[PDB]
């Protein structure tokens, strides 16, 4: 399937263990994938002060379209100083790692795979 029907963990930021999937712009993409595929990929959403408290690269999910199922269609954008490789709508919130966080809410999203 070209789309993925997801219930994606919403974290804190300060409750986040693994603050960023990797090294370069590819590898974040690559785990984030991964993670997502697995059920281990949690978000965190964008507010004043998150951003600085997370590890770059950094990945978005951001909005592809304007929603199948109570799922938003989103897209992966990954960010290092300040360019960002892709382009897609308004930002959903960064992903990170889940090892076992306790969520505030779930976001639904259907990911282009």
């Amino acid at each position: 399937k070209t789309h993925v029907q997801l219930s994606l963990p919403v974290l804190q930021v300060r409750d986040v263990l693994v603050r960023g999937f990797g090294d370069s712009v590819e590898e974040v993409l690559s785990e984030a994938r991964q993670h997502l595929k697995d059920g281990t990929c949690g978000l965190v959403e964008v507010e004043k002060g998150v951003l600085p408290q997370l590890e770059q690269p950094y990945v978005f999910i951001k909005r592809s379209d304007a929603a199948p199922h109570g799922h938003v269609m989103v897209e992966l954008v990954a960010e290092l100083e300040g360019i960002q490789y892709g382009r897609s709508g308004e930002t959903l919130g960064v992903l990170v790692p889940h090892v076992g966080e306790i969520p505030v809410a779930y976001r639904k999203v259907l990911l282009r795979k």
